[PDB]
């Protein structure tokens, strides 16, 4: 089996069905004690929680699902009726993510779309009935944060106040995205210094709030 299958099995056998907090704890224990994996983790996760609670977004887009850790983290704090869409091009990861959300009991709040962001983002309005996004969590290939930000704006998916929250702006790093948002009058940026998941290595989140054109 794969590392991601082992993580899902561990959750199924060590967390409580329908209890998202137990699912996060199981994943964090597994990845601390057994095998590292690229989940956002508890250190950065706590900052994500604080952001979600501040904005109470009704519609969130996530780029890159992996095993569903961040999707569980965000979805568990959404208000009744609020929704998360998460895009994941790897079909095996998309399958893990669906099963993780099912186990957590969050399936009704989240739609896991199996495809590439650059193909799916242009379909959001007409196929998925999206007007604008309240929040976007970027956690996919680091060289695609900037292109996809620019594509979201082109597609009319950003509104005044849309919150972009970007993982891994230090490690592995997203230098073009950071330079761009920090230099642009269309974004108000805040940096939240933290640590790489499960490691004593500095990382950080960037919040970039869209201000319109
Ligand atoms: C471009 N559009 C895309 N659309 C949908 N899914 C996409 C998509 N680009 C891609 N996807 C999916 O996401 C998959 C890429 C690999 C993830 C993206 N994350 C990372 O690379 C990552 C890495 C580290 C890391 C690794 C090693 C170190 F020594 C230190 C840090 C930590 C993280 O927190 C990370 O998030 C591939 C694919 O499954
Ligand atoms: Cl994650
Ligand atoms: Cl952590
Ligand atoms: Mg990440």
């Amino acid at each position: 089996d794969t590392k991601e299958q082992r993580i899902l099995r561990y959750v199924q056998q060590n967390a409580k069905p329908g209890d998202p907090q137990s699912v996060l704890e199981a994943i964090d224990t597994y990845c601390t004690q057994k095998e590292w994996a690229m989940n956002v983790g508890d250190a950065k996760g706590q900052i994500m929680d604080a952001v979600i609670r501040e904005y109470s977004p009704s519609l969130v887009l996530e780029l890159g699902a992996y095993c569903g850790y961040s999707a569980v983290r965000m979805a568990r704090l959404l208000q009744p009726g609020a929704r998360l869409l998460t895009m994941e091009m790897n079909p095996d990861y998309a399958a893990i993510t669906q099963q993780m959300l099912n186990f957590a009991g969050l399936q009704d709040k989240v739609t896991i779309l199996n495809g590439a962001s650059q193909d799916l983002i242009p379909q959001l309005k007409k196929k998925y009935d999206v007007d604008t996004l309240d929040m976007v969590f970027l956690d996919h290939w680091k060289d695609r944060y900037l292109p996809d930000t620019l594509l979201l704006e082109k597609c009319g998916l950003l509104r005044k106040g849309t919150v972009l929250l970007a993982d891994n702006v230090i490690v592995p790093g997203t230098p073009d995205f950071l330079a761009y948002v920090r230099g642009s009058s269309s974004f108000e940026c805040t940096h939240y210094s933290s640590y790489l998941e499960y490691m004593k290595v500095v990382d950080g989140l960037e919040k970039a709030i869209y201000q319109g054109p």
